[PDB]
Parts: C-alpha cells; structure tokens; sequence
C-alpha cells in the first residue's frame, strides 16, 4: 500500500511535535525508511522490519522468526502491514521515548535540514 505525501502528513498528525520532531521531518524520515509503502518488509542478517516505518522484530515487536523477541511495543508484528497506523505510531512513541530518532538513520542524515519541501496544504 503506497500512500501519497500528503496521505502521510495526514495519518501523521499526532506525532507532531511529538519528542520535538515536527511533521514534515516524518513525512521525510518514513519516505527514506519505506517509501511510503506500509507493506514493506526488509530483512537483513538475523532481523526482519516491517511497515512504513520499519520496526524490528528484534526487540519492537514478535514475529515468527523471532519468537524470543523483547517485544516492547507488546504487539504481533504483522499488525504494522495493514493500512490502519495507529499501532504503528504507539509503537513508534515508544521507539522515540526509549532510543530516540536516531532508530531512523535516515532522520539524521537527510531529514534534519531542508523541512519545508516535506510540506502540504489545504
Ligand atoms: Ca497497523
């Protein structure tokens, strides 16, 4: 399921601010971590991520692979494949709470300058 940008400014709205980190910085951060797509699934070494914003299942959440999984956010991860965010995003507070932003890489990088481009209107 490939979401538009501003489709993303709007399911987005309440991690505004959230830690500090405005809107249009996620609007960047999820495009860079998945396209837009909140079916992607990336898997690399012995951990497996999943929906638009990529949350292992090395210690966020359980899955097949990794049964033994922290599982912090305390959720299966296959429920950040569907179209409805808001398990991801809880999920996603608790991320920002614990290791902070920098679980994105991709904040860092490319979403700390240059905000105004990751904007919508109306
Ligand atoms: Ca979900």
């Amino acid at each position: 399921e490939q979401l538009t940008k501003c489709e993303v400014f709007r399911e987005l709205k309440d991690l505004k601010g959230y830690g500090g980190v405005s809107l249009p910085e996620w609007v960047c951060t999820t495009f860079h971590t998945s396209g837009y797509d909140t079916q992607a699934i990336v898997q690399n070494n012995d951990s497996t991520e999943y929906g638009l914003f990529q949350i292992n299942n090395k210690i966020w959440c359980k899955d097949d692979q990794n049964p033994h999984s922290s599982n912090i956010c305390n959720i299966s991860c296959d429920k950040f494949l569907d179209d409805d965010l808001t398990d991801d995003i809880m999920c996603v507070k608790k991320i920002l709470d614990k290791v902070g932003i920098n679980y994105w890489l991709a904040h860092k990088a490319l979403c700390s300058e240059k905000l105004d481009q990751w904007l919508c209107e109306k």
